[PDB]
């Protein structure tokens, strides 16, 4: 049931720690932050260049936070994956080792500090994010084969809830060719070999084998099927990773008590959506928007929604309407009660989002920082 003596479960639409030996069931609230750089060819999270870890750990814990989703990508997984581009006079702790140990340590560090770590297959190759599980020198069973892999290692750490079986599914062409196309993602098409909540399910099952303990997080995709993605307005304008408005008549076949849907989100600095102009009107259409797109899942259905991923800056990096659609959404995730989130990134870099700071890597972006503690409030 575990290895570990903490069992981890969905009970309503909340998220239950429970230690078998004692018996303490303790339901647990994300307030989380992406530790990015895993998925990429340094093989280790970013701005490392500038600082030492903990520090980073420390200054993210004592802003308030429990929990860091880890990307990752297949060669930070296996054994002798060297990492790049950190400064060791900062950081002289870790030597000679696989972006794995940098990875696994990072992870111990965190749960010394009662922080919880979501593990996230993010790319399978270290470039970009494919649109599929699976690639022409990449299989199904390949991928599978190595989240079991990483569910074997990383199973044992205590404050490991789960993982986020793809990064982003999403389509490389537009509808209708993307649909019957095959070089996207697809939810309730009919092809299991497109369709994100069949494999979904494929994976998951071969996760929970290996750790049942574990949660399994579902992000959704950009397109659906036709007949889902038409029936509402914006419905072919959803993010990459945010489109969960298949679940109703399609949910994944895996235990509800295991199960997190994890929709993605973002505002106008990632992507310049047209529901962003007032024209159309923005930022008081937004509640709908959200809630069509994903909302629904767990205010409708009671199914677990954590949002995995989502951020930017209020600010100037570049775009200022950018506040209005930060403030506006964490208002509406306080109204709605959706307190378990993770924002995109801690990391400065982010060249469309940067991190919950600023490229010195060392100050945080103020007020696009006091308006997310609210939610933690
Ligand atoms: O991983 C480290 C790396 O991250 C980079 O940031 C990534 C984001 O993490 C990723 O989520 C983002 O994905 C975007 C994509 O870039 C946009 O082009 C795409 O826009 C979509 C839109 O979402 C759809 O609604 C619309 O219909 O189609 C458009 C595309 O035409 O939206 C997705 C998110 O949903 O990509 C970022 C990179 O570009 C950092 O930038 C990098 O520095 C870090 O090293």
């Amino acid at each position: 049931q575990t290895p570990t003596g903490i069992y981890y479960e969905v009970r309503g639409d909340t998220i239950y720690m429970i230690n078998v030996t004692s018996g303490e069931e303790t339901p647990i609230h994300l307030f989380g932050v992406n530790w990015f750089g895993f998925e990429t060819p340094n093989h280790v999270v970013h701005g490392l260049w500038k600082r030492n870890w903990e520090d980073m750990l420390l200054q993210i814990k004592s802003l308030g936070f429990n929990a860091i989703r880890l990307p990752f990508c297949t060669e930070s997984v296996k054994p002798g994956t060297q990492p790049i581009g950190i400064d060791y006079s900062k950081n002289p702790d870790l030597r000679g080792l696989d972006s794995l140990q940098i990875m696994e340590k990072i992870i111990k560090k965190a749960g010394d500090l009662g922080i919880f770590v979501l593990l996230d297959y993010h790319r399978i190759g270290c470039t970009h994010i494919e649109p599929l599980w699976y690639t022409e020198d990449f299989s199904e069973e390949d991928f599978i084969n190595t989240w079991i892999e990483v569910a074997k290692r990383f199973g044992k750490y205590w404050n490991v809830i789960g993982a986020d079986l793809k990064n982003e599914p999403h389509s490389v062409t537009s509808p209708p060719a993307a649909y019957t196309d095959g070089t996207g993602a697809t939810w309730g098409m009919g092809n299991p070999a497109t369709d994100w909540n069949l494999a979904a399910e494929r994976i998951g099952k071969a996760i929970l084998k290996v750790a049942p303990h574990w949660l399994i997080f579902v992000e959704g995709t950009q397109f659906t099927n036709p007949k889902t993605d038409s029936s509402y307005k914006w419905g072919y304008n959803a993010w990459w990773g945010g489109n969960l408005m298949a679940v109703k008549d399609y949910p994944v076949n895996l235990p509800r008590n295991k199960l997190v849907y994890s929709p993605h989100v973002y505002g106008p600095d990632v992507y310049n959506q047209p529901y962003f102009g007032p024209a159309k009107g923005f930022p008081d259409n937004l509640p709908d928007i959200w809630y069509h797109h994903f909302g629904y899942v767990k205010l409708e259905l009671g199914y677990s929604v954590v949002i995995g991923a989502f951020g930017g800056k209020y600010g100037h990096g570049g775009d200022p309407r950018d506040v209005i659609w930060q403030n506006k959404l964490v208002d509406w995730m306080i109204e709605n009660k959706f307190c378990d989130f993770f924002y995109w990134s801690w990391n400065p870099d982010s060249g469309d989002t940067g991190g919950i700071l600023q490229d010195d890597w060392t100050t945080i972006w103020e007020d696009k920082y006091n308006n997310l503690k609210r939610l933690m409030d």
